[PDB]
């Protein structure tokens, strides 16, 4: 019954979930005078032609669209990582107004929003498997603006009337991640969590730098969805976002100079 109210939200979730407080939660402030230029990274690999999406879901905290991760169709590598990721699902955080929303922050400066493309190691066979080793997941965090609209989102917004509430699923066959990919994957990169309970310590965080424009009808599309489910008292789902978490004994790389 954890959530993103006054009384089941971020503060609270260290009494069912202790790792909340642990060495290596996210997300976090990215001090980009701190972080250092790593040459020894490598570019992102990002191979998303063969994606099969395959259904969204409202699960009560956000909207995830979800992918066929039965095979390597869609996979992420290079980079930090060693070895080879799938794309399991992807799923966004946003405000209840356009300065704030996102989950990393850079500077201190909020996003109006943050998508999350996750990924597993497939030395660990599947998901609920990966997330029990250190370096089980991969997450590509990207940063959305409010600008221009990002036509490859539009598919996303227009699905949204029939997944309102809690617990409803549509189809979405045939959707390309590839669209909402900035034009450069330059990036940052530093081990984390998860960032919504049970908060698991199994995260390569990939935090690109170059946002993408989204325009303020998609975002506000995303903002009528609701939190509760279909019949209950309606709760807006905004503000579906972790506040930056204290960084400790960890160092943010670049990709870039
Ligand atoms: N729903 C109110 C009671 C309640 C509040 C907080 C949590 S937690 N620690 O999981 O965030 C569980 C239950
Ligand atoms: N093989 C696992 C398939 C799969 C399971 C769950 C989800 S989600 N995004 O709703 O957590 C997506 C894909
Ligand atoms: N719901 C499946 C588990 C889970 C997957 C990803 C994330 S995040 N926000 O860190 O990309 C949290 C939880
Ligand atoms: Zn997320």
């Amino acid at each position: 019954h954890w959530g993103y109210g006054k009384h089941n939200g971020p503060e609270h979730w260290h009494k069912d979930f202790p790792i909340a407080k642990g060495e290596r939660q996210s997300p976090v402030d990215i001090d980009t005078h701190t972080a250092k230029y790593d040459p020894s990274l490598k570019p992102l690999s990002v191979s998303y032609d063969q994606a099969t999406s395959l259904r969204i879901l409202n699960n009560g905290h956000a909207f995830n669209v979800e992918f066929d991760d039965s095979q390597d169709k869609a996979v992420l590598k290079g980079g930090p990582l060693d070895g080879t990721y799938r794309l399991i699902q992807f799923h966004f955080h946003w405000g209840s107004l356009d300065g704030q929303g996102s989950e990393h922050t850079v500077d201190k400066k909020k996003y109006a929003a943050e998508l999350h493309l996750v990924h597993w190691n497939t030395k660990y066979g599947d998901f609920g498997k990966a997330v029990q080793q250190p370096d089980g997941l991969a997450v590509l965090g990207i940063f959305l603006k409010v600008g221009s609209a990002k036509p490859g989102l539009q598919k996303v917004v227009d699905v949204l009337d029939s997944i309102k509430t809690k617990g409803k699923s549509a189809d979405f066959t045939n959707f390309d991640p590839r669209g909402l990919l900035p034009e450069s994957l330059d990036y940052w990169t530093y081990p984390g969590s998860l960032t919504t309970p049970p908060l698991l310590e199994c995260v390569t965080w990939i935090v690109l730098k170059e946002p993408i424009s989204v325009s303020s009808e998609q975002v506000l599309k995303f903002r009528k969805l609701n939190f509760n489910g279909e019949g209950e008292p309606e709760e807006l789902m905004v503000d579906n976002w972790r506040p930056a978490q204290p960084l400790k004994n960890r160092q943010i790389k670049a990709s870039f100079k």
